[PDB]
């Protein structure tokens, strides 16, 4: 069982792996000094394997910074670095049209633009963020009408029509990370539809499932998008959801919720075999046919540690900290390297390495960093109450 | 010493019977839909369906192996009528108003996907230009003439950072040999000789023995993580290309080479030592790779090498090809075929483990396995007739 005394320990080990290894394997070294924003995409060794510039991770990675100096400790490196991110971002990261791009050159000059707004809504929280550590208005201004912005493009966007369970779920961080740091008016009536959409349309008790998109009226696509599911996204939402519980004084209906869709998915994707969170499962066990759907990456094992541990700590529910501790073993004994610091990628599905990379187009430093952040500081305040 | 010519005449009667008795009766005749015409592809390990969508380009690719097979192995009804069904489920279905063509389509032929490559039009000049042949049917051979012509418009004017592709000039390659075996046009030699030239010039490299799958338009190596990423299998793909060019122009020496060269470069950076195969992803310089399923083993890599190894060797007389030919060969049909059910499987992982068990989807249908087990028995029927 977890005791006070296996919590605290927890809570320094989440705390020392954040501080003396996880950041500094990125912080300060790339922070990029003669065109500003951060070079990531790096080898185990730190050896850089390409110069580009992945504009989410940019927003994620200011937004990193932002939040340790407001939470952690007021160093100076942290807020000068996050400043370099928005800077870069402002300068040098959105089209002629006003949307922003996914992908620029070291010296930001544009790569891919994409027709999702996740690059906006990383922009948000970086900016609120920001304006809450350096009392930059013009910041917390930007951070606000980008906002607004993602609220139209949510609401107002071939024979086959689809919605995914991936708008209102960014949207939701979204609005409680404006919330936590500069306040936003909207936020908790947006939360409130978004918290709905996901309820009506994604979460199906009869087949205890959360799926990733569904037809406009909420029935299943049966075709083999449509029945993918993403275990780890599902329950990335589900802890959204315990955090919004927690904010509204342990709401004993959003407990129930989230508490459902973690269920739900920790069933479908934990590996009996070898251990893990899988990528994707199909709703109906069909063979899955994306490539990489047995493969065991980072960011599920990330989003799992978090809603595992904030439904024990919330429920008192035993088999919550059981799987805490299946899935916290499993993630720092498999990915994390002894040797160099931080968290190799990508996995095959038995559990060995498929290669070497720790930063890239999609990894950097967020959903590591945010996990041992968010359950430090969680734990943190737990034992402040017993 | 490796291949006798009694082994020879024995592979031929294994890639023969292998194409007739278990390739293509998982597919057909029960794959043809004949309520919505066209082909349901999308099959599990014991052949039921796991979707009824269609891909265009794939509908096109097995309206292809129908009429080939009529056209080069038996004149049976029911591979014309087959064809047929999938000729004319593309002409009503998968052509949007603007003339260019849908990529994947519902089992009654509503689009789902529209993409704005030229690839789903390759594959129906060369399923035109088979069943033109096979039919007798002119507007089948004027359409094949048209949308090539239109293929070659699009071919010469396909982003700060331009790159071009080897997959171009590779699939116009085909599409005019294609055309030229079946119903012959004008255009096919010079530019199957312009495509050739720009895959010599632009990304063969000869000083670090490597093909490339993209370069910058000078010919130069992109230096990050898209430009540096190869694919063996492609790149052997089109290596026997060029090594079947050779023959039809009479073994020109200069084309052998070429191809030669190739597949040497590529055997070397795409075999697995370890697990056996061939890797999908490389790096040029041996940077760790980023797509995920860099070091998976799927199923067209290795029907490509089969080819690749063979021709070379029947071409050559070198002994390598055979050592190669019987290493690839081996490693793949005792992989990925299934001996109770039929056909291959797709998807393996590093290790040769199976992955997962479905047979058709959005990529993978009648197409690179039955090729092969088509062009090998071809191939070796007319080496032995030589070698009497
Ligand atoms: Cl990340
Ligand atoms: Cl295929």
């Amino acid at each position: 069982e977890y005791t006070l005394e296996k919590l605290k320990d927890l809570q320094g080990f989440y705390q020392k792996q954040l501080l003396d290894d996880t950041v500094p394997f990125w912080f300060p070294r790339s922070i990029d000094r003669e065109f500003g924003g951060y070079l990531l995409m790096r080898d185990q060794d730190g050896s850089l394997i390409d110069d580009d510039k992945a504009v989410w991770i940019q927003g994620r990675a200011a937004w990193l910074l932002s939040t340790l100096y407001n939470t952690v400790e007021q160093k100076q490196e942290w807020l000068d670095g996050a400043k370099s991110g928005i800077d870069f971002l402002n300068r040098h990261c959105f089209d002629t049209d006003g949307q922003m791009f996914f992908h620029v050159t070291r010296d930001g000059q544009p790569i891919r633009k994409r027709r999702y707004y996740f690059s906006e809504t990383f922009a948000v929280i970086a900016n609120a963020a920001y304006a809450k550590a350096s009392g930059d208005e013009a910041a917390a201004k930007q951070a606000r009408y980008l906002f607004g912005k993602c609220i139209e493009y949510s609401t107002n966007p071939g024979t086959r029509p689809a919605k995914g369970i991936g708008v209102p779920m960014i949207m939701m961080n979204t609005a409680q990370q404006l919330r936590e740091t500069i306040g936003d008016p909207r936020c908790d009536e947006w939360i409130d539809k978004w918290i709905n959409e996901i309820e009506t349309y994604f979460v199906k008790d009869d087949i205890r499932c959360v799926m990733e998109q569904v037809a406009p009226d909420g029935s299943i696509i049966d075709h083999i998008d449509g029945r993918t599911l993403n275990p780890g996204h599902a329950i990335e939402g589900a802890w959204f959801i315990l955090h919004e519980a927690k904010y509204r004084n342990n709401d004993p209906r959003l407990i129930k919720l989230g508490c459902k869709m973690l269920d739900y998915m920790w069933d479908r994707g934990w590996d009996k075999e070898h251990g893990g969170i899988l990528y994707f499962r199909d709703v109906y066990n069909k063979p899955v046919q994306e490539y990489w759907q047995d493969m065991k990456f980072w960011w599920p094992h990330n989003e799992v540690i978090i809603a595992t541990l904030l439904a024990y700590t919330i429920t008192g529910e035993e088999k919550y900290a059981q799987w805490h501790k299946l899935v916290h073993e499993y993630a720092y004994q498999h990915f994390h390297d002894a040797a160099n610091g931080e968290w190799f990628g990508y996995l095959h599905k038995d559990g060995t390495l498929a290669q070497t990379a720790k930063g890239n187009l999609f990894k950097g430093p967020f959903h590591l960093p945010r996990q041992e952040w968010y359950c430090m500081t969680l734990l943190n305040e737990y034992l402040q109450q017993s």
